[PDB]
């Protein structure tokens, strides 16, 4: 098939898309950067997503509930930080036709997308309108134990590996309402770098916090300007997940393989996907990474804290002062 547009694709059904990625890719990621819109939109995929049970009514899922329900949503406090990311899109997806649940999905993928190192997202199109805003703790939190988290995933039905997987998320992720004092801190020193550095860096033995103190949600880290969620925290270092989480260190391919392979299942989550489309080739193609991680400059493996008794990685280290973590511009 040849769109109207020029594009070729398998499905018909899919020539709506190409416009609409244009439209993303210039009046959302700013001309296609890994900034604060692309992470936000995969952080929004996450939380409508996760609004879904395989046991309860816990809602409907991948469905876009976060947006039109936005009010009810936006009264939740896991929800914290969502209503500056939906502010931003709603100009944007206002113009596309689209479902709500289509928008959140290609705008998680096309962002993610826009992060060299990340992978090329499956996009499967066709996600009815929402019937009802999800209920309330659908989404974990920060403060959450290990056995709460696995507990919420397994319920969305996702094992110890998926949730390892993704958590890969954090790679390119800040937060802003953790500590309201600065905005954009990043979780690691390649916030614009879909790589494997979060996985290292929380293994790191932390020393400060990088705000007005200590916050709820927050665990001292290893960085001046780098944030550390109790909840990543707690999943290095748990038996459960520890060794999901090693393997990831330096692990480019077994990262993005197993985050691609997660969001293919939570991007469609309550969705009947035998009545969707692939649409998998409206994603643009992302910059490739390749070459290793290193340790930030002045650390080393004496500063590793290693939850797993697999032989670590060989990580080359880098003579220097300890860097100081940029934050991430507000768009
Ligand atoms: C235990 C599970 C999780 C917890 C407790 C958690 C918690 C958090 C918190 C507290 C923030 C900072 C929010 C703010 O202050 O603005 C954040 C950011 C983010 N999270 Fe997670 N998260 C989890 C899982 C995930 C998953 C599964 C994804 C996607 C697959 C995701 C993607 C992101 C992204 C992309 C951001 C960055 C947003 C930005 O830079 O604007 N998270 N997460
Ligand atoms: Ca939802
Ligand atoms: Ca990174
Ligand atoms: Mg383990
Ligand atoms: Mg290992
Ligand atoms: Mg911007
Ligand atoms: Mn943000």
């Amino acid at each position: 098939v040849t769109c109207p547009d020029g594009h070729v694709t398998a499905n018909r059904a899919c020539c709506a898309l190409f416009p609409v990625v244009q439209n993303l890719q210039e009046n959302l990621f700013d001309g296609g950067e890994c900034g604060e819109e692309a992470h936000s939109a995969l952080r929004l995929s996450f939380h409508d997503a996760i609004g879904f049970s395989l046991n309860s009514n816990k809602g409907g899922g991948a469905d876009g509930s976060i947006l039109l329900f936005n009010a009810t949503e936006l009264t939740f406090h896991a929800n914290g930080g969502i209503d500056d990311i939906t502010s931003r899109q709603f100009p944007v997806f206002e113009t596309t036709g689209l479902t709500p649940g289509d928008f959140v999905h290609l705008a998680g993928a096309v962002g993610t997308a826009n992060c060299p190192g990340a992978p090329r997202l499956q996009f499967m199109f066709g996600r009815p309108p929402p019937i009802a805003p999800a209920p309330d703790l659908t989404v974990p939190e920060p403060t959450d134990d290990v056995d709460a988290i696995l507990a919420r995933f397994a319920d969305a039905g996702f094992d110890a590996s998926e949730v390892v997987a993704l958590l890969s998320s954090h790679t390119i992720a800040a937060a802003d309402v953790v500590d309201v004092t600065i905005p954009g801190t990043p979780f690691d020193s390649t916030v614009g770098t879909f790589d494997t550095q979060v996985f290292l860096e929380v293994l790191l033995a932390g020393r400060s916090f990088p705000g007005n103190g200590s916050q709820p949600g927050e665990v001292l880290s290893p960085l001046a300007g780098e944030m550390r969620l109790q909840s990543d925290f707690v999943v290095s270092r748990d038996s459960r997940t520890a060794c999901l989480w090693q393997a990831m260190v330096n692990n480019q391919q077994l990262m993005v393989s197993s985050f691609a392979a997660a969001m293919a299942k939570l991007q469609v989550l309550g969705q009947n996907v035998n009545t969707m489309v692939d649409c998998s080739d409206v994603i643009p193609e992302p910059a490739p990474f390749a070459g290793p991680i290193k340790f930030p400059a002045s650390f080393s493996m004496a500063d590793v804290e290693q939850a797993c008794a697999s032989t670590f990685p060989q990580i080359q280290t880098v003579a220097g002062p300890a860097p100081t973590v940029a934050p991430v511009p507000g768009s």
